[PDB]
């Protein structure tokens, strides 16, 4: 009963998901309990070809069959899935949805102030996305070039990512805090040939420097050809330079609403994103097309028990993993609204984020704990001004929740009526690897507990690198095979990415975490080694 | 029976398809008659995925199937068919009938000169098709570019234009008759990477300067990298520059009789055609729609078999050549007759001789024609065997009921069916036709919309539809159809408001029409231009007179621009004085017709609004005033 | 009848059975029953190759995209085409398949100059590797439609490199190893490469050759070489490479991943360049399609060698010529077999090293030229008895004649009398076997190719009319009668001299430059060239490149360059040369060198004349040309059969000639 080295299990009681979870569900849940879970998930481990097979038919439109599931080895850095089969990201996230439904809601876009809110539907994505990706044509962009991205959490971000994977390109975006020097290292370590970016942003009332940040970088970015800059501001005295930089308003009222997307390979780059390592400069994550996209919508169909109903609020950041799977690619995949917002949890007011909740009926929110300190700290008594009865599942990302925090967040946010998911996982990873699925998996706070399908989790001892038998263990964390949306390569230079994760441990995936596993088979994650 | 509008249609028999007409025809018609024509055509009204979906697999070949049948609104400017889809429009024209039967003639090739003429047959198209592809290929053509080509009425045009598709780029076809800037200013919208030209042309027994015309227009087209010369006359003296330009047989001698065609997308440009009053547009066709399009109307509109023969008497410098010379007979795998002379050389009777040499069963022509024939050279009709013939068609601007009545007696002897054919570049193929055999006649009258097309006449004041018949107005399209155009090169804002922001809901044909009590269309003629200010349509000539009945006012000239809030916006080229000059015109026309802006300037161009409107959107000397006062 | 009239070689030659041992050592029940079902098949292939070729091919190849029109085009108008609207890759159907079957069966089994540096390769190695390569390759710009040189030995590396080319849809135009900086300069530069693979030196017979240097002396004339990848195959630091050109395999190799997606291509997109020598003077890039080249490649490495899953083929040849092409790589890799890949010579460190490495991997089929069994029943039959060799079951010869004791030498010595032997001809442009006995189904007659292959409908033509020869017994010009899936479709963007060379000589036909017999049973027996083109130990050569290299050489006025028969490599050059100023015979023997010596260092080592024959000056007509037919006559010792020689201009110089030949082809 007792635990002699995972000390945060003692006296822990299981948090059942509340009935007011279930009774918002708009349909039958997708699993029925944990043991279903199990089965489903040891499938997945012992065979991945018939586990992950029907489902990446089931959950993505093809447009060239595959022949081969899963290939490859952690050991010999070759991972693929998929095999043979051609697809386009923008197609299934946009295009098939908007044949479907046009004018049901896609960018729920929410920005720094809320007079320039606005909605586009599926329909008005494709017809934008289109004419972006027109632009970008016309300019050469092409199948196995890399176009850079310096933009806030706002629908030409969303836009720009989706009109570059049209082309069968690479989209790198760039946070778009990032310094001119960043900016540099990252656009030439990539080659890009375009950038997308705006002339000025808006943060909590604040005005920031876009565009001029781009233009002292782009001195020594020789590769651009080409910017393309939204008037976001519209500030007259905000430099183009003649011959580079172009209006995106001007260019794309010059093509059409619909243009064809371009099949690229499953293990195709879908894009580069720009990490720092504990061992130089930064490093250019590469996520592959069809095994990054079948995890997006997996994890975010079964962990936060998605429907095409609801709603999705990722209060993240598409500069960062957490806005490119869970603000974009996952919901979009699944064809239900996502909330993109430009601005702070604090302006107007500490009650900004539940205003949204409230004004958009949003039933899954997603947000990291240093967001919930701050409100706790500083804006506790704005949740009860608004009506937050429309959430059931809430979001944990990035970082260790307390269980002080996790308490506080299930009663204020989630008035004991919600699920709690804390999902662990990491750039690398594309998606969730260990999180409580939402009306399935009982909560212990603090505790990310059951690996997701195709995560086979293991501990190692770090002093003599054997894997750790039994649990009551704490040691590194580490998976003993490949999943379908872990990150193929850092860009051309693959032997870095060896040496970070396959070489450490030859034969498991090294995750940098340490963690714990309780008799009952639940992780706690306990940081960075 | 009695018209009150459709002055037109009173007193006018309908006449029916002569007897002989289904004598001379091969099979079994392909619609038996005008009730299983409506029942059609209300199915590719009612229900377009259904109507279409069947007849694109059945008429053309794809090498990847497509899941969507019909996508977007005219409204916006969207309009996609069968999305998904991949083909090559050679490889349809070419290949399959090459494999199928590659001893079949495919160009029937009449030399301005006969002593020049000649066939080809499927099998060498494809070689040829295959060898100026490969020659395009190793100089780096791919998808997406585009490649000029100025080159007369012969084999090496089809061949060129063929060529191009099969590699995925889209061509752009510019009149051979065109000047040196006109070649220039097409070359320059479209980014031309490579020219197909020839050294001199032969035009009714004269030589025209083909290859110096090229030379001028290219000193100031950077884009062109490579030119491909054919020896149409083998004069010495032509000059070609060395590192640019290379001889069509030199080149084409060193690559294969097959090259692999080159998969397209549906909706990836098969060509632009840029369209001769201000400055020229570049039309763009998509692959998937226009060739079906094209080949549907040759089918039903024509009639057209196996075992028929199509003499199209147009040019590939213009859409009738481009979709009645090669894409609609080569696609449904029958012989064309290409043309390059003139109806007069050596004399008048060469069309006839032409049709009786090579037994055509379906001739196509414009008006233009039959009446240069009609008084010049009437005489020389009986003295050729045409009794091979069964379909005339007419085609480009109206066919009075006399000249309809000359061209059915002395051409079609009265044995013959008549398709005058209502379209234009933008629509890719036929709107309004009578189908041959099936669609009887009133002369003067195109008949029955086509297939896909939902025509309907508008009030030009209100933009609202006009219902019932005996009715009269602007001749509009309620939706889509597979082969318009898709969009303007570069400019879709000017696509969208030429076609689609007239008329909100519609495609703004830019004719006039009558609709009487048989449901037949009288094509009435081009109207009048009007601007669309926040829903109230203004004449620009009408502010213009108004401007000049203010005695001091010495020049006036009114344009229309596109406007984000108002749709359209009118500027007046001419402090007290403008609000005078706005006050007479809101107290002549009306308070809505007011210009946006009245700007006093003292020079106008003439040398042409043309310059005003690109000069609102931000004698030549006179061009400096223009700007000079849009600054103030 | 039984006798035969024409056909010498046929009269009094018993059939010889495929003998027993080779069914007990066959693995599985063979592909093709008896004789009967092979003539009943090749009737199929000949009257309906839709339906015989169609099947074949869905069977043996994994298409990408289905073909909808199996066969295209004539002969007479150049524009042969297979499987039309397919899409398949080469390093798909050669690797990625066998590796997903299989990823730990054997592929290539490389044996290096030295053994101790040998080593073999799995599918699922050999799919990392290509991999790597191919993204390096994608990195620097390399993509469909451009063509990459490869001067590599015989070795994994060089396997690669072609597979790695094809993973992207670009040709390889793989050089051999022993040409010199001139011969590499002139392909590279027909063929306008992007890139080259290479390595620093290579390793023969335990020498040291220079590789990487003569690259670098060809590449300052080869403006259209961006980069070139340099393996480390002795690691020599004294090996520079170029800053900003050169790199090196395993540093950049070393920065991509194991797994690159294949680059679909067209069935008639060109799969490679391999450039072959003529009545010319320049050397010609024969280009070979995809789908139908290795349609080609598998179906006869699978019937004529009788090639199943567990079975391990040695072809003794070199990637730098077609053999290694398609039976070292394509054939055996489509087929999913392993393959030994032989860097050294049949000498080093002895004479046993064929038969240690037969016996070392237990090989079932063994495939040699007679160059070589010539070598070795001179020098190194008593190494065959330190051997066990009853691992073989099949045993071909390529490339050139095969004498009927040479043939019984194959059979008795390295068959021990229980192996098939598959005496196959075909040649660079037919892309496969056009005739030869399959492998425990055509019984043999010892020197003749037996039976035309599935798609070959062979035929003899009258050297005076033109006319086809109907009927056996007979002998003429070897043709086909249509386009086959591995015929060659172009010279490299020079389609007018492919017409010329193999299509427009004898119209309807395709012209294979040899001369053949067909017997009373219709086996046909090879004659040789009628075109004058020489084959010296395997290698084409082009006598005219051979007279412009002797040429070069300022001392030397006219060179005139003819074939004869040699007992050792088959066909040996002789050059004549006329001097500018010379005499003095006590130079002879030093200018005479130097001669051979401008020949080996402008073509290659392989292209010296076996002879240098110093005239005064070469016969020639009225009109002032050479008459190479009077050299050829006295080359061979037949002077008399020279005749009426008053048609010359000069006919004087015969007697010079004549007697030249006799003082200085000895000495
Ligand atoms: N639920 C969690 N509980 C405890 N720690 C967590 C949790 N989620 C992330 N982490 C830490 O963040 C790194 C990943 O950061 P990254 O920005 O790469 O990806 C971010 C996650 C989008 C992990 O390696 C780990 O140390
Ligand atoms: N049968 C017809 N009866 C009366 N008028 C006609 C008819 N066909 C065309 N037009 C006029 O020509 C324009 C199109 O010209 P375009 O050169 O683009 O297309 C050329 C015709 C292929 C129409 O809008 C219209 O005004
Ligand atoms: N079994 C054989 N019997 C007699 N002669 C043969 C045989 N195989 C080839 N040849 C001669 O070699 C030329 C082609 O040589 P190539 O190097 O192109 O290809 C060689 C095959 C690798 C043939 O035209 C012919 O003259
Ligand atoms: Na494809
Ligand atoms: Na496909």
């Amino acid at each position: 009963q007792t635990h002699n080295v995972v000390h945060e299990a003692n006296g822990v009681k299981l948090r059942e998901t509340p009935k007011e979870f279930f009774e918002r569900q708009p349909n039958k849940g997708h699993i029925h309990d944990v043991n279903q879970y199990k089965q489903m998930y040891e499938q997945s481990i012992k065979d991945p070809q018939g586990f992950f097979g029907p489902l990446a038919k089931e959950l993505l439109s093809w447009d060239h069959d595959f022949h081969t599931v899963k290939s490859g080895t952690l050991k010999n850095g070759d991972a693929a899935w998929f095999l043979g089969g051609e697809l386009n990201a923008s197609y299934n996230c946009v295009d098939r949805h908007a044949f479907a439904n046009p004018d049901k809601p896609a960018l729920i876009c929410e920005a720094d102030d809320e007079k320039d809110s606005h909605i586009l539907t599926y329909g008005d994505l494709l017809r934008e996305v289109s004419k972006v990706a027109g632009v970008l044509q016309s300019w050469g962009i092409k199948k196995g070039d890399t176009v850079a991205v310096y933009l806030p959490m706002n629908a030409q971000a969303i836009i720009a990512m989706l009109a570059i994977a049209r082309l069968g390109a690479a989209h790198s975006v760039i946070f778009a805090g990032f310094s001119a020097g960043s900016i540099k290292d990252r656009v030439n370590d990539a080659s890009c040939k375009a950038l997308i970016t705006c002339d000025e942003g808006k943060r909590g009332g604040r005005t920031t420097n876009i565009k001029k940040l781009c233009d002292e970088a782009l001195v020594d970015c020789p590769t651009v050809e080409k910017v393309l800059v939204y008037k976001r501001t519209n500030n007259p005295e905000i430099h183009l330079t003649e011959g580079r930089d172009y209006y995106w308003d001007v260019e794309t009222a010059k093509f059409p609403g619909y243009l064809p997307p371009v099949s690229v390979n499953s293990e195709d780059p879908l894009f580069l994103l720009y990490t720092s390592g504990s061992t130089g400069t930064p490093k250019g994550v590469v996520h592959s097309t069809a095994g990054y996209l079948l995890g997006a919508a997996l994890s975010t169909k079964y962990i936060f028990d998605i429907h095409p109903e609801d709603i999705l609020f990722t209060a993240g950041d598409v500069g960062w993993i957490t806005g490119h799977t869970y603000a974009l690619y996952g919901p979009l995949l699944l064809g239900v609204p996502t909330i993109i917002f430009e601005g702070t949890p604090a302006y107007p007011d500490y009650g900004r984020f539940w205003q949204i909740v409230e004004k958009h009926k949003a039933t899954h929110f997603y947000v990291a704990p240093t967001a919930l300190r701050l409100l706790r700290k500083a804006g506790e008594q704005e949740i009860a001004k608004y009506d937050l009865s429309s959430l059931r599942t809430l979001g944990s990302v990035g970082e260790p929740i307390s269980p002080d925090i996790w308490e506080w967040y299930n009663e204020f946010v989630g008035k004991n009526q919600c699920h709690i998911s804390d999902t662990y996982w990491q750039t690398e990873s594309g998606s969730h690897l260990i999180a409580p699925l939402a009306g399935v998996v009982p909560n212990k706070p603090g505790s990310a507990s059951y690996p997701f399908f195709g995560i086979d989790a293991a501990l190692i001892d770090p002093v003599t690198g054997v894997e750790i038998e039994g649990n009551d263990a704490e040691g590194v964390l580490a998976i003993k095979d490949h999943w379908p949306s872990m990150a193929r390569t850092v860009y051309k230079n693959h032997t870095k990415y060896m040496d970070t994760y396959m070489n450490p441990y030859p034969g498991y995936y090294f995750t940098g975490d340490g963690a714990a596993r309780d008799h009952d088979g639940y992780y706690w994650i306990r940081g960075r080694v």
